[PDB]
């Protein structure tokens, strides 16, 4: 058999031969009279045997199958826009029989062609176009996988997305879903009077987050810049400036390991809303997420395959209202035991109480075994695994929530929630800090662990930030869950890949 | 008078004392019953003298002016959402007289306060809220500029945008316009069946563009990455994959000088459309841009100040159809002269004809004086300066358009256009190249003048349909539609040379 390299060499020669022969297989243009989708909807009503010799139309697409029948009849499987239309190339209906031979002899599977012909339906009842003229618009120089075998190797799909999209329609449907999600988010927030904003992705200071950053050098400034991890601080500065409702769906950057659940660049949505608290955002999140799912999917009911198409299937019910649980209470109810008072979560006596609880319940916790990390491990093992449907986990302790405002009624807790779906977090929200002295404390304590402080942002707080609530969502993970992908590369058009 | 640092120290102490005194001026929250804008529309019908003791409402905002009248009556100018509402704090109407004294003594200009009170209108006819209780929500610890004097120093405005927004409402309107522009573009393209996509901003190779790049090191990969200059190559790979219409409104990065018209990161919109040429995109561009202007501004007519509010004012008429000019033809018509044949633009004698023409018409052109650069200077001096209204400049010569497909009818020209507004280009479009050998040639020529995207060459070897591309600088469009002669005016947080 021919191998891929020999096929590519032979076909490049043929196309080169077409050029020198005055038949350049890359012509200036091909105006399409109608899309394949319109053609199918406009002419699906025809009866087996029909042929409209009175209507000539120009369509185009890519050849996926070429089946010769008798030598004066050829069938082409023409694909585009996720649909398919048969080209019944019948010599007697072509411009001329000599040209009919000439065009069929040059066309191969994968070629992009333009078809000018008549609508019709075969005797078997297959909607077809009877071509008067076929034009090779762009040839496929490479050998495509066997028809019906397709492209299944994930590494190849992710490194050649164009090939994945040529062969796999479900991949096209995935990225349509992803775009619909972002579009839906903008519609929802725009209708609530939020201003969609653009803030810097390059900053002079890295800031207090533990995340390892991308560093780049600015030659004109003789200075280093750091790629952003979140737009948070710029958004609140705009809230200080009087823009009460702001959101940004943008790229963030993390300089860490690349694998199936980690990409160096990713997409988040953050919004900040003056004079709201986390209960306001909870109601906002419920309506947005439930409405998104029903609008894009058709139902509140969604099935998801955490381990792959052949693995277990989980039914995820987005029917509002979402289940609401308070972290400490449900953790007590799930353990079947009373935990210490919430204002005692900083004493060492409660730390070992929790340490013992992890020992007794075989809950893994690597060092440091702090109260915060032990609680976090216990919650993930007793409360997050339970959250298959969308579930708000609420009122986290302060010792686990440094950035959030304190709870008004309950000592030691904060005004915070996390929305969990399929055991994973999909958005974070809490009432923000607006005391400039408290913000300076947090920046210094973050800096102490690093070894910077955003003095500009501290100054902005000194001018006055109103009470504000913040919200953040990972778009990629939402896209995974709504495209039934157990992998982040499935929802990234061009995922970062560890080089060959 | 007190200087700003002494004011900040005195007010910080006072707020600290409020804390230790159990009246923390940062309370958890303040629920607003109604926005200032809704309040104004709902209660502007009231009569001078009215006071609705039958309605209690909670509003909030920032104090911009505090004028005491007699000691039991104080007026506060409360601002928010770009609007303004007066608080007529009347002691007889407050919760209690001691609390009324206590709250007014702590409030200063700039403080964010919550007001619970009754709608009403004073005898002068000013819509007001009669407070039953005022709450300090966040104090302004810094001295603000004198009322009526505001913030005018551009450098200060750009380094403290929050302060610029506090003091200058026109700045708020500008960035509302900017968001409307991006939103309008998405609306237009989505309705034409375009898929809004996200393509990588980090790549392993810089690519052939002359642009100076940002380089960053990936530790886990032990490799350098380059910040993108355009998403072009990823979009066409998606068109190869069968997604015929794609667009991306995203950030690009250039590592060059920072000044009033240059920022290291900026926003463009690119889209690619299978089976279209530049005439298709010309009609698309006309409808999008004209419709955008009328939708956001209310008219096709826009006024613009290239040199500032006190300088010359230009009327820019976006009424379709836009004027269309063919570069070589109008350059001949404008020069009053016949140029050489369009297929002779590579001979040295045609280069010297043009060199002489620039000498005779005093058109500055620095070396190298190639045919391409001499034409470009002549076009900018004779054809682009005239383009005040939106004007399509079309059919550029091949010698000036390496990325564009060749024109079938006119030898030496390409299938290309540029949309010019106020003498500046705002979008470029042409019929793309899809011959994989030709793209490889272009990549090789780009590489010698310094790389080759082998992956993108392979994708073309699988087959790219005839496709047309389109690109627009959002920032420059935002400038022209917010009457800004400066890029920092349309960037929320512009890059700034270190103090």
């Amino acid at each position: 058999s021919v191998d891929p390299n020999q096929y590519y060499k032979i076909r490049s020669q043929a196309i080169h031969q077409l050029k020198v022969n005055g038949e350049d297989p890359y012509p200036h243009k091909f105006h399409v009279d109608i899309s394949l989708t319109d053609f199918i909807q406009k002419y699906s009503h025809l009866q087996p045997g029909d042929h409209l010799t009175d209507i000539t139309l120009k369509v185009a697409g890519r050849i996926h199958a070429k089946r010769a029948s008798g030598g004066k009849l050829i069938f082409y499987d023409l694909r585009g826009e996720g649909v398919k239309l048969q080209v019944m190339a019948n010599s007697r209906n072509y411009k001329s029989e000599e040209e009919f031979i000439h065009i069929n002899n040059k066309l191969r599977r994968g070629d992009i062609i333009g078809v000018q012909g008549n609508p019709g339906k075969t005797k078997k009842g297959e909607l077809s176009i009877i071509p008067y003229e076929i034009t090779l618009l762009s040839p496929c120089l490479h050998m495509l996988p066997h028809l019906h075998f397709g492209l299944k190797d994930k590494e190849t799909r992710y490194r050649q997305r164009y090939l994945d999209l040529i062969l796999n329609d479900f991949v096209r449907q995935k990225f349509i879903i992803r775009s619909k999600i972002i579009t839906y988010i903008r519609s929802f927030l725009d209708e609530l009077g939020f201003l969609e904003i653009e803030t810097p992705m390059m900053n002079i200071i890295p800031g207090g987050a533990v995340a390892k950053p991308f560093i780049t050098y600015h030659n004109e400034l003789d200075m280093n810049l750091y790629m952003r991890i979140a737009p948070e601080l710029y958004h609140k500065m705009l809230v200080v400036g009087g823009i009460d409702r702001v959101y940004e769906i943008g790229r963030q950057f993390r300089n860490e390991g690349i694998d199936l659940t980690h990409n160096p660049e990713f997409t988040t949505c953050e919004f900040y809303m003056a004079y709201a608290d986390y209960h306001d955002l909870m109601e906002i999140t419920e309506k947005m997420v439930s409405g998104m799912v029903k609008h894009i999917t058709g139902s509140y009911k969604v099935t998801y395959h955490p381990d792959g198409p052949e693995g277990q299937a989980y039914d995820v019910d987005f029917t509002p209202p979402f289940r609401r649980i308070n972290m400490v209470e449900e953790l007590e109810k799930a353990l079947g035991m009373k935990l210490p008072e919430t204002n005692l979560f900083e004493t060492e006596e409660t730390r070992k109480i929790l340490d013992d609880i992890c020992v007794a319940k075989a809950v893994e916790c690597p060092p440091p075994r702090t109260t915060a990390r032990l609680l976090d491990k216990l919650v993930g093992e007793f409360l997050e695994v339970t959250c298959i449907n969308p579930t708000f986990i609420c009122d986290h302790p302060q010792i686990m929530s440094p950035l959030a405002k304190w709870h008004r009624s309950k000592e030691g807790l904060t005004e915070r929630f996390e929305l969990f779906v399929m055991k994973k977090e999909i958005c974070n929200a809490y009432t923000e800090l607006n005391d400039p002295m408290r913000q300076r404390q947090l920046f210094e304590e973050q800096a102490k662990a690093k070894a910077f402080i955003d003095e500009n942002f501290c100054t902005a707080l000194e001018y006055g930030l109103p009470p504000t609530a913040g919200w953040g969502m990972g778009i990629d993970r939402v896209a995974m869950f709504l495209t039934d992908s157990n992998n982040i590369k499935e929802v990234l058009l061009f995922p970062a890949m560890k080089p060959e």
